[PDB]
């Protein structure tokens, strides 16, 4: 019997930092307390929160999706990129919310609210899916789902994996094609490979780097059509194909890609 903690959608919850893990050069995990031990965060599978702060005078927001679950108790668990300024140079000033996380001290509260998302994962391969807010979700039950993750993008996703691969009667297939700049940079590695070992006959994965290590067994260079081809689902099984990186990603890497391919847009969802 947990206590939620997002209760209602309207209102902001201020959560204190309790841990600090560096994962690599610019990433990390933060994890927060819930109001009590005994709480659960209180997301459905498919959704996420969001983070929000006066930050430069502004109130800025953006969304995240957890590497915990309703099943941990008292916390909630990020892994957060941070655009770090002075790196880039057309952007100086690095990125606003990252990095007013990256400056948080141990004890510093930040407000989450949620849940937020136009899909919820139901189980069984049932998607509701609502075509915007105001309206009432469309639900389809699929065989298998494709997944094209850049980066951060794969948080969507590994809440998605972890909810099929946890019911033992979810039959559900997934199929990750997951990119990123540089092997260090493969977030959540050693959690995927774990779930692929163990969960060979619903999941496969596979990654593409924009610059590979001499020694790679995987792809380089962008996410293109053969890649999708060869690594989602094909179009007859009907699946959903399930997207999250950057906008540019999505837009020049994927879309025109799955339009070759043959996958429809209805059956196409981005986070
Ligand atoms: C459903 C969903 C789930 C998400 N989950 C996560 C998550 O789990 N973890 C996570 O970290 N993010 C996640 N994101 C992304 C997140 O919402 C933000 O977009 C991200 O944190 C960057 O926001 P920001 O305010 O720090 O940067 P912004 O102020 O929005 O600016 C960053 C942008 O400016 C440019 N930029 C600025 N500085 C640099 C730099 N140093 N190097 C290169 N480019 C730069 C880049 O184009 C970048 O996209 C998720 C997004 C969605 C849609």
């Amino acid at each position: 019997t947990p206590a939620i903690t997002l209760e209602s959608p309207d209102i902001k919850y201020p959560l204190r930092l309790i841990d600090r893990e560096i994962i690599s050069h610019d990433t990390r995990r933060f994890r927060f307390a819930l109001p009590s031990p005994q709480h659960i965060l209180g997301l459905p599978v498919g959704q996420h929160i969001y983070l929000s702060a006066r930050i430069d005078g502004n109130l800025v927001v953006r969304p995240y999706t957890p590497i915990s679950s309703d099943d941990d108790k008292g916390f909630v668990d990020l892994v957060i990129k941070v655009y770090f300024k002075d790196t880039h140079p057309k952007f100086p000033a690095g990125g606003k919310m990252s990095q007013y996380l990256e400056s948080m001290q141990i004890g510093d509260t930040i407000e989450f609210r949620g849940p937020s998302g136009l899909l919820v994962y139901q189980g069984k391969g049932k998607f509701a899916i609502r075509p915007d807010k105001k309206s009432n979700p469309i639900i389809r039950t699929v065989k298998s789902v494709g997944m094209i993750a850049g980066g951060t993008g794969i948080t969507p996703m590994l809440q998605v994996i972890r909810a099929i691969m946890k019911d033992p009667d979810d039959h559900t297939v997934c199929h990750l094609l997951f990119a990123n700049q540089t092997e260090k940079d493969i977030l959540l590695r050693p959690e995927l490979e774990e779930l692929r070992n163990k969960h060979s006959a619903r999941f496969k994965l596979w990654y593409t780097l924009d610059r590979a290590p001499e020694a790679w067994d995987y792809g380089q260079g962008f996410v293109n059509e053969e890649m999708i081809r060869d690594h989602l689902p094909p179009p007859e099984e009907e699946p959903l194909v399930l997207m999250c990186g950057p906008p540019p990603m999505i837009q020049y890497a994927c879309l025109p890609n799955l339009d070759h391919v043959g996958h429809p847009t209805e059956r196409c969802f981005v986070f």
